[PDB]
């Protein structure tokens, strides 16, 4: 089974089904997670999103953001490899993605040990070294 598209509704309320979010509350999806995987750590930081959530001040887009992602642990592994890449395809990231490879469930099964806070998972993205 696993249709991202169809998982994506969960999150389309948010980040839209553009993929553009809603500057000052949600950040996009579409560009910005081609930026995400160009950093090494990138893959394995959008699956700790999806599976601790995500709290504390960004930027993307030389937007500024300070909300709350919950978890979507609840998904199965197969459901947060999909919708990863539903957000890495919908809008053309993965073709901007040098060697992109698609996520998989065992990625997702594998990250399940980490047991982050989401505070944690901000710890994780300014590793990246993004913006
Ligand atoms: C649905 C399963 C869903 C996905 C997929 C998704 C992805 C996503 C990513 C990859 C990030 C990180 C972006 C970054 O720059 O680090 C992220 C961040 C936030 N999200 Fe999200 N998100 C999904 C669902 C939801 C839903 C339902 C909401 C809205 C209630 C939401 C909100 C947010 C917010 C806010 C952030 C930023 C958190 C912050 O620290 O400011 N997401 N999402």
């Amino acid at each position: 089974q696993a249709d991202g598209a169809k998982i994506y509704a969960q999150c389309a309320g948010c980040h839209q089904q553009n993929g553009q979010g809603i500057p000052g509350a949600f950040p996009p999806l579409a560009g910005h997670v081609a930026e995400i995987l160009a950093k090494e750590g990138g893959r394995e930081y959008l699956i700790l999103v999806l599976l601790y959530g995500l709290q504390g001040q960004i930027e993307v887009k030389g937007m500024k953001y300070n909300g709350v992602m919950s978890s979507f642990a609840q998904l199965k592994d197969e459901e947060i490899a999909a919708v990863l890449n539903h957000i890495a395809t919908a809008w053309g990231d993965a073709k901007k993605v040098k060697g992109f490879k698609p996520f998989t469930a065992e990625e997702v099964k594998k990250l399940r040990a980490k047991k982050l806070t989401p505070q944690q998972v901000l710890a994780e993205r300014k590793k990246l070294g993004l913006k």
